[PDB]
């Protein structure tokens, strides 16, 4: 009775945007059974869009959550749970094992998929319909790794942009189009994005758009367009000189559209954009040096226009507060006649910044676009972490 | 296959008031994980019907329950949870995320209405079908807020009074008439009613009557009758003497028609009233100084004379007990030729009557009508707050 | 789509009993957010059988755990919660509000029906499909109170036992036949029976049979035999020498039918029978003085033979351990030519017979028929009251 | 609309295995409300797998886990929970009481079989779409018991290995045929396995493979092989030298077919394999001594090759860590052409190894067949015992 989506509308107009959910995890899991998590994201299904993270097998009060602090252990698993509850021992569903994960539905059902392992010897498990249905080995034995944020399907073809390899140099950045779990093509990265990390996508008129995160030089963020039907795909940078990676140097003048922006080596954080001409909203961390802050910006025609700079924004997150990584997620299952971006920010406590505390979690605050131009509010974590002491 | 709920019956005689919930929430939440909350409401599906109120985005026993006697915060979120169970981090369901809100059921799905924001930034996001589909900013730049109970629909259009402005002198209050989250139509406040907050609804053959709260000058209720297909309204005030805002003064021996009963300034509390000829009951504190007790009294005419005092009544909650906030709701799907009244109180529990402890919460009870003269009993919230020290 | 059950069945020849459900409640209560609650019951619906019991409002671990030998308050509510989980906070439904209940499901939906209100104004609301429906109100201003176990439907009809006025004396036992929650009609106590308190009901062949509790004079059971069609009823007690209440002088050779055998007055416990000629099972506790312990046996022609005595039997829990209230229920929606007899023990902890502890509670084990003769194996609650301490 | 599941498909070729599930149970439940187990497993449904196990109805936390190294209690009972979730008090359904159990869903709907009992006069009760259906009591009155992972079904006939008498000398095993809960037929064991215990078994093309553990003498495994058409059955020990009970002794280079490979007496541990010719794997401990460590060992032929060795294999568990228990279950309602094999470890932590706690408990890792040949990960149970002290 379900049919496969498909991306048949554009982007509604982004005037502004609007809370859409919120989770306060760090604040109630001082006194409840909140998992530690972090990179989250947010996806929806036909009927329904949940909260997604990856756990650390621990609650955050839990003796566990000392070492919370790292990325990889045997003890995490994409998890998902109802939209803005928080996600706890008893209302989160384990979606796959692992350390690196994506998730989206095609209209029909979800595809989830989770990596594992050592670094060297890592494997993703793409599952469909709740069930494993394909595996793929690390082909570079080095950490292979995806989005941490919703893929995108058209027609039943998701496409999933995987990195295996140095975060530091060149690396091994595959395309793979999936359907109903099954691999339907891969190919090598193409086009002029010099390395690509945790990409964030969207879809609209039979085009998904990725923004991802060039770990090795750049400042400005690489991008990634899919066709999900010829799958095939093109990469350059945000031409913009409105820098949106983190840390990074001052904004310049003029960016660069196919290459990285130079003065920040080896670091970075997910992020994500909508690039739709006059319409293009960027994310980014208010500081240049630390994930805090969290502001959007109009910055027409930033993917194309080497000198485009802001024409109205939007604070979301104080700068005295701790942001992290962000991505993008719409409900392609709403009414109406165009689709409403949305973005979630990760609000990361405790480790390394708040070193007082043994564990490293998250909260998740979310928004959505509205054609309004309303007022703004700040959102931050607001837990104290004197309480957890 | 569901169709539209239309306003068909007339309001069933009420002789008495019988027990109908009930969550104890803060005698269990003294050792289990419940959400603090205030503005607590009850609102009916086609299929079920559930407790509704402003969470603080913290437990009870937790560390951040210290500051909840705060009103406006980016913690607070509408939640609902099943029936008599208390609201809990495990089984609430967040609708919205804001300071101020509304719900109701048409018959066919659900819209939920959340405000948040400064106080001179402030924006209302309509949900329909549990998807944001038209958000409204504050027009005068102070506190947009709505009813904190039910809405009530027909033929799917659902009217929601909305007040933006000071709660100390004349203000904008106005009425939106949604269908399907969408803006049909508003009016600005008309009539005689010189204040409006905190609107108390419920429908019956057609029409939808509102009791109000008068912050400003008056300690009668103001009151709003809403046509719901032509969409329009008038506005007064309860004739009778039988003043229920609080606090309040004395009870004259006649009341006020078409403005504000004087002798209490700035101050009131959410409220509520069945007004159906000589089938009319009021409910109020016993109290006039303070939100302690709660009683309903039989009080035939009281919109319209001027003279009305009561002939039959029922003590809810003893004066030796702390209320609250009190609303309208019906159960519009029930079997039967005529909808029965039902009424919830909030049972507000620490500050800053109990100030020997730093967080504010409540507990809910509800009642709904007989044609029975039942006994009553009195329904306090039943916490020792002793032991929460 | 669904049809009301009729009691078209005969009962299962009943050689043995096998555990059903056991929920361990005090145990795992003893560190998890385990309800307080006394009066426990089974009942099934056609697709799932569920515990029920009347709820404190409170935890046991809770400091308002104090005071729960308390049988009355405006805290306690029937909850039901899945076969053999313990009663949680997170887990358990409310079906009403109160401190006395019964409920059945006649086939299409669920009776459910809870008293509350001071000793002298108490009052019953019916509960139908989720949904109040009808109220009554005490007519001999006495603790106006009902089963504590499950009802039983026939056709539509669910007949349900009552009880307003003394519990050591003459008071004014009815029977109500309900059908959709409205009253079809009542009748006062008719027959032999001069007390009747707490019936455990059953049904077979389109007649019902319950046995109560004569708190007044009588250490044998009544008996009240309803047909849900004429709606009519008789009543006696059993005949046989096997005294069933407790306490309860020794067992005699001879028993009374149609009078209370003396010795013990103004007291009894909660019990049940199954009467079915030969295939007669009566359960009670081992000691005469106190409710510890449980056994089955096995008495031919209980009812009608006043020399009856023990052909066979099963120890249910030891002497050794503390029992409680005993009740009859069947899952009337199986499969099979019959219905198989099943019955629970409620396992009484805390005070007053472990006055240790400040708190009463229990938990739950229960057992159905087999055409086996199986092995016995006693149930303990298993909790140490030591822990709580 | 559901017809019997047919086991119609052979086994998808074995490359290597990928994560499916993990609990973290022991991590999680040190700071949250998870029960104690052991003897655990999975199974799937047409439209989910969950995880299973006996319960000690208690926490770890709670003080009720002193005692739990005991295998049979009257508070354990068969749970089941959704798949890598821990087992907790709030979400774990109970199947049935017991302390010995199976359960198997046959395309229609679930068969779960519990056993409780003292040691001489136990019983089995069989359940079949959540109610009680048949009952047996002790033929040998000694410890009657069961496989203690999931039985397989096929046209409704699902067969069950039973073993009641000595664990340490002849004992009496019986094959029971069930449909829809019915016995159809039983047989005595037959062929060359010697003794039989805790049976772990798995279906293709219309027979079902069980792998054993043979207390009394034997080091190799027993294996018995059912057609659940004819409803017979034929018995033998796998032939490799490749020894996979624990405590084992070294690998010899020629193994035994028809008898107990001897060395260790009155011991043992559950296992499993997949039988397939040269598709065929082991598991076993890494540890000859001690449940310690686990790993997959490619042996071709291992059923009939009394001369096999491994020609591939992957380390699941390092020596370092505990393990345990194991058994095999496949998910006969996936999409594909053949069934892929999959397997559960039980991690267990506590008593009698760690005997700093008072508990026992475990967690569960679970790993299905992939053709691709991944890279192996270790996967302990993670918990730090020193943080239960
Ligand atoms: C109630 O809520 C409402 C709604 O939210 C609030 O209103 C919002 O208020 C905020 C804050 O003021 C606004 O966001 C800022 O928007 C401006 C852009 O708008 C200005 O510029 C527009 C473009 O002008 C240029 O082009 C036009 C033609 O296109 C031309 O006409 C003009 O002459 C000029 O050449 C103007 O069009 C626009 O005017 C319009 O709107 C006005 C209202 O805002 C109105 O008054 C006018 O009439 C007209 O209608 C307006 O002038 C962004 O520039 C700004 O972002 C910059 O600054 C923030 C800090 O405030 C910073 O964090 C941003 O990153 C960014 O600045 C950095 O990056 C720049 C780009 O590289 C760089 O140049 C800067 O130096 C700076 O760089 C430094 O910091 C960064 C980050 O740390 C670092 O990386 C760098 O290295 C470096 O160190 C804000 O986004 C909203 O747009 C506004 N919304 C609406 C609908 O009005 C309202 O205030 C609330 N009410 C109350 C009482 O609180
Ligand atoms: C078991 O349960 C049952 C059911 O619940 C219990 O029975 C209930 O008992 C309660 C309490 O007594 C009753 O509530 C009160 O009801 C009276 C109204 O009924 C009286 O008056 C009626 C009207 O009489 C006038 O008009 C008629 C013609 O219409 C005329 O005939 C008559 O001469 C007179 O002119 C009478 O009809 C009525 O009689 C009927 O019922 C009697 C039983 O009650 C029965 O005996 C008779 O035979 C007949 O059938 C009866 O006399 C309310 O007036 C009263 O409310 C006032 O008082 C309470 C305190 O008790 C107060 O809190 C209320 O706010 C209110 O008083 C304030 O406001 C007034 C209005 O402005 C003001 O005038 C007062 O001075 C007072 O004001 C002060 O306090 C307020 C609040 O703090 C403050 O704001 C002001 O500023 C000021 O300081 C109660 O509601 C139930 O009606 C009754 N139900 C039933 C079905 O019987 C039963 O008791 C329980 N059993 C046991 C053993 O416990
Ligand atoms: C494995 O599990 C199995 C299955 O559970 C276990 O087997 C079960 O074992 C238990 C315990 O022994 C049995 O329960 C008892 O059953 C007897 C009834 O059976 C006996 O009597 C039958 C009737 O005999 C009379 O009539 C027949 C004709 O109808 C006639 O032939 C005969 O001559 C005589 O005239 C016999 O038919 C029956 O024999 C059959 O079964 C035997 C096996 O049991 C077998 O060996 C035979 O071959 C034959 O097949 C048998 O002799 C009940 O009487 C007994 O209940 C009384 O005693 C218990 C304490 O043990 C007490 O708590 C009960 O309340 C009751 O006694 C009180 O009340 C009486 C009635 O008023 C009174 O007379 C007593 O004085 C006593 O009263 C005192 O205490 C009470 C309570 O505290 C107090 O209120 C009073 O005031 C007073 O102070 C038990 O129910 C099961 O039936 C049996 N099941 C099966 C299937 O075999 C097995 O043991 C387990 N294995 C192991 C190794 O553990
Ligand atoms: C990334 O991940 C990948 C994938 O997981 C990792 O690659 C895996 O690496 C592991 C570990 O090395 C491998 O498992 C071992 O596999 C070998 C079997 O393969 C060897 O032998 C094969 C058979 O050879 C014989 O026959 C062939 C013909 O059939 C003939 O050609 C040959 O000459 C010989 O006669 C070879 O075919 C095979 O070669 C192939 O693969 C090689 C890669 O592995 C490749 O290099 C070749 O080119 C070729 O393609 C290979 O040589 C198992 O033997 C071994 O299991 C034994 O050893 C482990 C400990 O390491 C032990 O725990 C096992 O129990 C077992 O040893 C015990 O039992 C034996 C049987 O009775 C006994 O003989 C031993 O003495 C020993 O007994 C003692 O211990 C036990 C247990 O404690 C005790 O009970 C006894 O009593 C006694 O005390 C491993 O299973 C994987 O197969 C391999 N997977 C793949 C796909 O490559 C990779 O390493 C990772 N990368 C990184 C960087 O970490
Ligand atoms: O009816 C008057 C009062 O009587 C008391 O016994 C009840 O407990 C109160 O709740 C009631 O208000
Ligand atoms: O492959 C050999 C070993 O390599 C290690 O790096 C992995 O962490 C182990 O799990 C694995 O068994
Ligand atoms: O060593 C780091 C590990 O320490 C503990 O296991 C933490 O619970 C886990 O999250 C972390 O990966
Ligand atoms: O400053 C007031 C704030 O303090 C803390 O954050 C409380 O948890 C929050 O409820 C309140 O709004
Ligand atoms: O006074 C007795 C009452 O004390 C406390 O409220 C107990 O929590 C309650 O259960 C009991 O009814
Ligand atoms: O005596 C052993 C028993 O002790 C306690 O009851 C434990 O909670 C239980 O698990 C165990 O079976």
């Amino acid at each position: 009775i379900r049919d496969f989506n498909n991306l048949t509308k554009g982007l509604c107009t982004i005037n502004s945007w609007h809370i859409y959910g919120k989770d306060n995890a760090v604040r109630i899991g001082e006194d409840s059974d909140v998992l530690v998590t972090r990179e989250p994201y947010v996806s929806c299904d036909p009927d329904e869009c949940r909260f997604y993270a990856l756990s650390q097998g621990t609650t955050i009060r839990g003796k566990h959550s000392n070492g919370t602090i790292h990325d990889r252990s045997q003890y995490r698993a994409l998890i998902s749970w109802p939209l803005s509850s928080p996600p706890t021992v008893y209302n989160s569903r384990v979606e796959c094992i692992g350390w690196s994960s994506t998730s989206c539905h095609d209209g029909k059902t979800r595809m989830s998929i989770c990596i594992s392992g050592p670094n060297n010897n890592a494997s993703a498990v793409i599952w469909y319909n709740r069930r494993p249905v394909t595996e793929i080995n690390t082909w570079a034995r080095n950490i292979l790794r995806t989005q941490e944020s919703e893929c995108v399907c058209h027609n039943g073809v998701c496409p999933v942009v995987f990195t295996d390899g140095s975060a530091t140099g060149p690396a091994e950045t595959r395309i793979y189009y999936f359907k109903e779990g099954k691999i339907l093509k891969w190919e090598p990265l193409a086009g002029t994005a010099k390395h690509i990390e945790e990409c964030s996508c969207y879809g609209e008129r039979a085009e998904i758009t990725c923004t991802c995160r060039d770990n090795w030089q750049g400042s400005n963020r690489p991008v990634i367009r899919i066709d999900p039907v010829a799958m095939t795909h093109t990469s350059q940078y945000i031409c913009s000189p409105v820098l949106t990676d983190n840390p990074r140097p001052n904004d310049p003048t003029v960016g660069k559209c196919n290459d990285p922006y130079p003065g920040n080596n080896n670091n970075g954080v997910k992020g994500f954009s909508y690039l739709d001409g006059v319409n293009t909203w960027l994310g980014r961390t208010i500081s240049i040096a630390s994930r805090s802050g969290y502001e959007m910006l109009k910055v027409p025609n930033a993917l194309t226009d080497d000198k485009s700079k802001p024409t109205q924004g939007q604070t979301i997150v104080l700068n005295t507060d701790w942001s992290g990584y962000s991505g993008s997620f719409m409900d392609y299952w709403a009414e109406g006649e165009c689709y409403r971006a949305c973005f979630y920010v990760e609000l990361i406590r405790g480790r390394p910044k708040e070193d007082k505390v043994w564990w490293t979690s998250n909260s998740i605050v979310s928004m959505c676009s509205s054609t309004e131009f309303l007022g703004q509010w700040d959102w931050p974590d607001g837990a104290k972490i004197e309480y957890f002491l």
